[PDB]
């Protein structure tokens, strides 16, 4: 019964409650990162009868977080193009506004949080 030492992914963890035929593992991503596609292996039988793993290891990166949001009456300062699972940025106004909130923006989970605001 059940099937084979079912495969793994790299940058990820697999949630295998159950290698029984028919049973399904849960792949995930390892941290600060994102799993594509799809996360979810089935064990099933072959074509002969044998036995395999239905879809397992999935699509993972590490979330790449490009320019912070585009607030209104301003902007975001950054230096680089991209960011990822423990980046800031400083946020600006344009005409001339007042930067609301905190300036400072950070990037975690291919978002962005606490962005900022321009008002007068």
């Amino acid at each position: 019964r059940r099937c084979p030492s079912p495969r793994d992914i790299d940058n990820g963890q697999l949630d295998i409650g159950g290698v029984d035929f028919g049973s399904s593992i849960t792949y995930s991503c390892n941290s600060g990162y994102h799993l594509i596609g799809e996360s979810k292996s089935y064990c099933e039988l072959g074509s002969t009868g044998s036995m395999v793993w239905n879809p397992e290891a999935p699509i993972c990166e590490s979330v790449k977080c490009q320019s912070p949001p585009s607030i209104s009456n301003g902007r975001h300062n950054g230096y680089e193009d991209f960011y990822t699972d423990g980046s800031v940025v400083t946020y600006s106004c344009n005409s001339g506004y007042s930067l609301i909130g905190n300036s400072g923006v950070l990037c975690s989970g291919g978002e962005w949080s606490d962005p900022p605001t321009c008002q007068i």
